[PDB]
């Protein structure tokens, strides 16, 4: 069986970083651990992907990966990554086609939102981002702080729920950033940062914080 | 070749709301046309139970056929977390395949439940955004709808909202937000928004917040 993965969205966003398409092959035997790769972008073959060791598996498998350094505006702008794979155990090789969606990139809006009145009886308070009317899903979503490091030495504690598919035919997302209730009153600014296609530099950011 | 087995449990809203018919539901996909027969046994806490329904067999577009067996679970039994087996006998499968399902372990945890307005800055828009936050709840089975006294002119076809699905927080309790998307006018007319959330750990398995525009 083959899996073949997209890159991660905000690779495929910033120039600084590497995005990649994933070939992933299970199933393999052990007396029949050759496996090669070809790939393929809109058909022409290249040849600049890596393999990785294979990993044995705990139930007596190995766990082929197979990676292809992507250009950020060949994946953006939709060309086809086809991996191909062999053995001797496939019959014939096995193509698995990958591609960012289809349709119009639609811009996403930042809302943020502060705690409900009813939450500051609790310590941990929850402050809220909004992503809404972006296309495709593919996006990246984090929290900021000017708040020096002590005040948040593990980081931000913050969760996002995945894409929903919203009525219109575009998603949206909730972000949850949790602190306490005192580093809110202290007047900390806190920021959702969202990167996504459609945005400009890829990049916008909306802040949140109290007022005495 | 071969059949397989998956057991999905019964809907939230159907297990918390005695009003309502719940049930386990075993379904065996990867059957053939040869040898189509499929025999259930059903098990609860090991003990054999004969109050199972089959239904037709659901020819598939891929030459299978998928067969669907429903168990009519008792809304207590299932809360008080008691095992449901299902075990699928097929003359395609070595021997008989058993799966079993059963509400999550674990101290239940009520949600709290904050409405939060829409955000200044989507005021610009003519459809405006009403948010609901449910948090720190367990397991993670819930159900959450909006309601509204707004007149049926204005929202013929029922209220329009999505929820996200529940996310694992950092203390291993559960979180979600539901969105309404509502006219602006309609927000600025005073009229009240209702977000009602049911899970086992509520008082009557059932609580609501409202929400409405402050003057
Ligand atoms: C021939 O075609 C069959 C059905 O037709 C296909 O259906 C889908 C899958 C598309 O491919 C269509 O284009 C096509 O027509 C196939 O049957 C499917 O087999 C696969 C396994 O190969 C099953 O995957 C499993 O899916 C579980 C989720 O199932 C719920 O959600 C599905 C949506 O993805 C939905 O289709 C299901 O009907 C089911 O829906 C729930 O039903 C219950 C009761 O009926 C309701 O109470 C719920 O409300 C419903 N909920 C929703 C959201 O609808 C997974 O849970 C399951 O996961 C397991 O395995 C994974 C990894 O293996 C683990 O991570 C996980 O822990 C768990 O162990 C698994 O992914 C799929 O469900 C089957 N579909 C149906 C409709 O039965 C045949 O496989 C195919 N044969 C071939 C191609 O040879």
């Amino acid at each position: 069986s083959v899996f073949l993965f997209p890159p991660k969205p905000k690779d495929t966003l910033m120039i600084s970083r590497t995005p990649e398409v994933t070939c992933v092959v299970v199933d393999v035997s052990h007396e029949d651990p050759e496996v090669k790769f070809n790939w393929y972008v809109d058909g022409v073959e290249v040849h600049n992907a890596k393999t990785k060791p294979r990993e044995e598996q705990y139930n007596s498998t190995y766990r082929v990966v197979s990676v292809l350094t992507v250009l950020h505006q060949d994946w953006l702008n939709g060309k086809e990554y086809k991996c191909k794979v062999s053995n001797k155990a496939l019959p014939a090789p096995i193509e698995k086609t990958i591609s960012k969606a289809k349709g119009q990139p639609r811009e996403p809006q930042v809302y943020t939102l502060p705690p409900s009145r009813d939450e500051l009886r609790f310590y941990q308070v929850s402050l809220t981002c909004l992503v809404k009317g972006f296309y495709p899903s593919d996006i990246a979503v984090e929290w900021e702080s000017n708040g020096q490091p002590d005040i948040f030495p593990n980081g931000l504690n913050y969760k996002t729920t995945p894409p929903v598919l919203d009525s219109d035919g575009s998603f949206f997302l909730y972000s949850k950033l949790t602190v306490p209730y005192p580093s809110w009153l202290m007047g900390t600014r806190f920021s959702c940062s969202v990167m996504h296609e459609a945005l400009h530099n890829h990049y916008t950011q909306k802040h949140l914080e109290y007022q005495w």
